[PDB]
């Protein structure tokens, strides 16, 4: 199935995670907000690949991010 | 019980889905982004209607819309 | 475990609900939208705590609060 990804991701740091997760095909969407929201669909077996991307860009290196992984009852596309 | 939708729909077609969601009874919420992001908790059993109208709306017609279908453990309203 | 927290209050209400979290110790996220909506994962046994916090700052008083529970598969802290 699928999960759902709130990642909360510090401003600075966006910017480049926003370019790397198109670059590991992973389409997100971006709740402006000053500590920028991130939002992201992926696949059930794809969870530990986008925790990575995020913790290479942002974190504790300075830095900070805080992720949640959450269940989807359904996914569409129309 | 009910459910929660998050649905990523293009902003052209976000101003004629916010408009017919009120007229069909669905309480929503716009975060502003630009590709607008939707978020609507739903009846259990009203699932099928607001995806109607969300297709109805916004799709490859030109269009796409992306929609999730969430849990929810509880609803309050104060 | 965890629970995720959307809470869609009023505007007028929203300041003083940003700074009666920060004194309770909820760490939370601020989507602006005009009736601004909040996100907040708390833990599993601090659902009541946070409910009371966000009715004593916003409701019928004028006023009105709309609040999702959710669940949480995964929470991450980098």
């Amino acid at each position: 199935h699928m999960k759902m990804i709130i990642a909360i991701v510090q401003d600075q740091d966006s910017q480049e995670l926003a370019d790397q997760l198109v670059k590991n095909n992973f389409r997100a969407t971006k709740l402006a907000t000053t500590n920028t929201t991130f939002l992201c669909g992926v696949n059930d077996d794809r969870v530990d690949e986008i925790l990575s991307v995020i913790n290479q860009t942002c974190g504790n290196r300075v830095g900070g991010a805080t992720v949640f992984v959450m269940p989807v009852d359904a996914f569409h596309q129309f």
